[PDB]
């Protein structure tokens, strides 16, 4: 064929271990030299910039940095130029060329080369993404390019997780050989932050080389930091703490009835409320959402607040003998117990309810006065008041009399009615006496519901003059004869 | 003797009546003419201004205005020259001279003369001042200078008043003769404005001559126009009229308690008052004072006015079981009757007096409230009011109870006290239960004197928990166990 060669671009091995560079070449078969010499140049392609001579046919003189370190296996004449370099060191790490010397002026340095790496750490391969709910395999590749010292592998930090599987050497890249060791297992949620290692050793040696890798397992957020059902006062400070444990940043959302609130991405979100109201009462949900799974957890916040200042509707001023409905409303957050009562007497008692109604069958006069409505509760109590002032058909009280002093005669009659009662006296006075004695006579006064009135007849002997009292308003009329107590 | 004559300066007589001029003369007695002539000149003393010749000896020729009107009586030779002139007339009224004619160049007109008045009205003389309490005499003089026609007198408008006294002729002035007629009587108070007359006549004639005079009698003021005892309202118009009847201007004085007021001099003085006050009430005196006597008359003015707005002193806020004095004062001009009373009951009644006191023996709670004080009177009535608010050692009313609903148990206890009562509940609750059910419990309220309070024990079975109520103020303390009515 034509000129040309075959050599693996990349080759690697450990410290103190031999390498075996696979090499093959071609030259015009037209020439058949009986003696074929060859040279292994280091770090440089052109002879012009003098490179270290790794090996030369029929010549012991090489570079002093390769003296006793290298030797060629197999005749060149059979197109075989594989090379062995034992006991490596980091200086020897570089690029290697092969130049051929057959005949004269037919000396060719081949362009295609091989690069020598000198690594003392094995190569571990792990999947880009490790899900906590899928089966995962991790490999440990070690570059065995030495047939005399065959390396053996070890798994450090295995912690069970099933047996390690083993392979012989596989055909890595272009003709190079590598012993691989794979591990097959399925992670949990604790697999993250774990350390996995791979060791390599040889029988007759004190050489031991090791490599590491830390796992990044992706688990779905499961909410741990979640406080339960709470009860807080209005105005007080409310601190809800929501925490999710996911290795991928879990999208944490605070929501209620479909509201945005504070949406954020972290391991723990705070939700603060001040001036708590009955509107903020109820259920708050925290959703931990991740591309590997989701978890929602909910809490109940009961706002405990003293009952509102009560309000009362219904009738207030009705007639006598009628029906009266009084409706008392209150908006409390914890079940309020509320009672309504008159001065000295208690009327209606409702237990654990929002509002209370009281009905009155008929109105006796006494049902006038002011009543009270209290809303009692565990955390506080407020109240309100309402005057029931009914309408009356005038009632002349029997505290009424006619006292007779000797010289002059006087009477006292009292009534009670809601509107002011036009009051009057009637009397049987013998004959007709005008401008005699007195003509101005009586006087009257009122306090609240009571209308007191006093009569005074002047110059009347103890001869008992009968006296009658009458009272009218817009509703009723009453008349009554008064008795004697004096003399 | 020497030259000279004697003749009355003034002589007077009526119309148609003769006059007799008394005349005497003297001349040096050395000459004795045997023939003595004489002449009576009129109106002029000197012959130079030719005067009318009234008479001439041995000569009929006289003035034509004296022709047949005059004649001389008695011889001149006996020194007598008295002359008579009959049938007079107003022209002849003038001054008369006498001139003597004895011998030659011994002709003398005498300087002293006589003047002839011709009056047809008699002369009445009355005292300068005529007192109604003294005896008075009035004269009527008439000049009788005619011996042939002797005049006689008459009293016209005599009206009794006693007899007229009569005199003969008296010797008026210098030798002239006058018939006088005097009247003696004593006047009254009506004598003023009376008319007194004097007439004179002769027997054989139609001649009658008359004269007049009006009396000015001075009487002491006797008060006629005087209204009696009166009663008038304050603010009203008061008109006092005081009249005196005295012919001399009576000094009228309005006085009271020794005060000047309106002093004036007339027949009737007005005294006006407006905005009458209790200070102008009382006795007013009118004095009619004259230099001929005096008279005082008095009146009583009572001011009738509605009683003043009453004022009350004494205690107002005392303790329980104590004594209370309430003094109510009023200043009324007519005797006021006044009463004080409580709402519904009457307390004190005083009749026709200025002020009224009420005492209270002990104070029962009910003696609290507001009382009224009225001052009633014929012309009007005003009033005032006062709150008696006493102090109480707290009283727990027996409107108190313990109603037991099935689910929950509630109580109601009420007291009454003047200062606010610190109120409390005591109860036997088995074991000790704190923060269980309720810990706020009770509620209380107050109206006026009443302190209502309600208890509420929550979650207590119908197993009846006994309940006690206590109340303390600065005065007393009470405790009481309440009973069951529900279930
Ligand atoms: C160019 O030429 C070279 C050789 O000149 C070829 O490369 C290889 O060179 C290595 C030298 O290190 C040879 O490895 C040796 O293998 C011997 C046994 O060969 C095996 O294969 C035959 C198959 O016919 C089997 O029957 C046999 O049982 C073997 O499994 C061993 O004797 C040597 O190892 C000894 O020492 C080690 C420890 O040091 C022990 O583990 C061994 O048991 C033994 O005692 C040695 O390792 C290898 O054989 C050569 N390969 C070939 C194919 O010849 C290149 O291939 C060639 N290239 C070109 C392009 O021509
Ligand atoms: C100057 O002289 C004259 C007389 O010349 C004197 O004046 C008097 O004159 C009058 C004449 O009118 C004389 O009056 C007459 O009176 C006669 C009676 O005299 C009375 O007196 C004597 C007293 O001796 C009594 O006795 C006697 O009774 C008489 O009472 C009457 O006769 C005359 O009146 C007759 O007429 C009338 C009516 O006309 C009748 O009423 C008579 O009754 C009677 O009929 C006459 O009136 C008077 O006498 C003379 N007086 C005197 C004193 O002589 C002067 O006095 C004198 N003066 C001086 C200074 O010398
Ligand atoms: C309810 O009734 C009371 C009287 O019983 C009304 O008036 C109060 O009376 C007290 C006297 O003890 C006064 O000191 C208060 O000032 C009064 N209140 C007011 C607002 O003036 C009261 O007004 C009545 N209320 C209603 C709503 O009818
Ligand atoms: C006397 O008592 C009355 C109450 O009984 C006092 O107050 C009056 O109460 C009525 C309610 O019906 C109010 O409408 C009046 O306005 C109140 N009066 C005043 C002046 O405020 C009253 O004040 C008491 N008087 C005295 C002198 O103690
Ligand atoms: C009292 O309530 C009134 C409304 O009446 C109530 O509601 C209607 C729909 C019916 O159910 C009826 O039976 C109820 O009584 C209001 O108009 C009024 O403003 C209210 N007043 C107060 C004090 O809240
Ligand atoms: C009530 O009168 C008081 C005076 O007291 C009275 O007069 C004295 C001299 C004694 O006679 C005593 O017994 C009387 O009670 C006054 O100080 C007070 O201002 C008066 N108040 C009124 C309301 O008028
Ligand atoms: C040492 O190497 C020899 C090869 O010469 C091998 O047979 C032997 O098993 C090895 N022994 C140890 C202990 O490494
Ligand atoms: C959550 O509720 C519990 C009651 O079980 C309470 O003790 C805790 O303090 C609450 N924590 C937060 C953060 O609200
Ligand atoms: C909440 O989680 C439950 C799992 O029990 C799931 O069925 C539901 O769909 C989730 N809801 C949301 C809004 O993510
Ligand atoms: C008249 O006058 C004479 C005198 O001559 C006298 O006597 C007589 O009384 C008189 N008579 C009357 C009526 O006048
Ligand atoms: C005087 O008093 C009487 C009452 O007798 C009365 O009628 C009269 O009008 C009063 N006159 C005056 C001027 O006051
Ligand atoms: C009033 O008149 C009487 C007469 O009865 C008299 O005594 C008294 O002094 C007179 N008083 C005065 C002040 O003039
Ligand atoms: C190597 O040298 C030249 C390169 O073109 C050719 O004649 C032939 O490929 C030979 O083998
Ligand atoms: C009248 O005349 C003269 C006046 O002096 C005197 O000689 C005498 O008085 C005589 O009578």
């Amino acid at each position: 064929g034509h000129w040309g060669a075959w050599m693996p671009s990349t080759i690697s091995a450990f410290e103190g271990t031999c390498v075996s560079i696979p090499c093959r070449f071609d030259f015009p078969d037209e020439l058949r030299p009986a003696v074929v010499h060859g040279v292994w140049y280091f770090n440089s392609p052109y002879p012009k910039n003098y490179p270290p001579v790794v090996f030369k046919s029929r010549t012991q003189v090489v570079h002093e940095s390769f003296q006793g370190r290298s030797r060629l296996l197999g005749d060149l004449g059979l197109r075989n130029c594989t090379l062995l370099l034992s006991t490596l060191s980091p200086e020897l790490g570089g690029k290697y060329y092969f130049r051929g010397d057959l005949g004269g002026y037919n000396q060719y340095t081949f362009s295609e080369h091989s690069v020598l790496d000198i690594v003392n750490t094995p190569n571990i391969v792990v999947p880009p993404e490790v899900v906590a709910g899928t089966e995962v395999e991790v490999s440990c590749m070690v570059p065995d390019n030495c047939p005399e010292l065959r390396p053996e592998l070890s798994w450090l930090g295995h912690e069970g997780l099933g047996e390690p599987t083993v392979l012989g050497r596989l055909r890595e890249d272009e003709g190079t050989w590598v012993q691989v060791s794979l591990l097959h297992f399925v992670p949990t949620r604790e697999a993250n932050g774990h350390r996995l290692g791979c060791q390599a050793a040889f029988p007759n040696t004190t050489l031991q080389f090791e490599g590491y890798a830390s796992l990044d397992v992706k688990y779905p957020p499961v909410i741990v930091e979640m406080n339960s059902s709470v009860e807080a006062i209005e105005g007080s400070h409310v601190s809800l703490l929501c925490g999710a444990d996911s290795n991928p940043p879990p999208l944490l959302t605070w929501m209620r009835d479909g509201m945005v609130l504070r949406e954020a991405v972290a391991k723990s979100l705070y939700l603060d409320l001040e001036e708590v109201t009955p509107g903020e009462d109820g259920v708050y949900a925290c959703l931990a959402e991740n591309a590997y799974g989701q978890d929602n957890r909910t809490v109940e916040l009961s706002v405990m607040y003293a009952p509102w200042k009560p309000t009362v509707n219904g009738t207030v001023v009705a007639v006598e003998g009628e029906t009266v409905s009084i409706l008392c409303s209150t908006q409390s957050n914890p079940d309020p117990i509320l009672t309504i009562f008159k001065e000295k007497q208690i009327l209606a008692t409702v237990i654990y309810e929002s509002q209370l109604q009281l009905e009155l069958p008929a109105v006796t006069p006494e049902d006038d006065g002011e009543y009270w409505c209290v809303a009692e509760n565990q955390y506080g109590q407020r109240a309100t008041a309402f005057n029931l002032s009914v309408e009356f058909a005038p009632i002349i009280l029997l505290e009424s009399h006619c006292a007779a002093a000797r010289d002059t005669v006087q009477c006292l009659c009292v009534v009670k009615s809601n509107p002011e009662p036009s009051v009057a006296f009637e009397l049987p006075s013998r004959n007709v006496t005008v401008n005699e004695t007195e003509r101005e006579f009586v006087y009257s006064e009122r306090s609240g519901l009571l209308l007191t009135s006093i009569l005074t007849i002047r110059g009347q002997a103890q001869a008992p003059p009968r006296v009658i009292c009458t009272s009218r308003n817009l509703y009723g009329t009453q008349s009554l004869e008064l008795p004697f107590q004096g003399a």
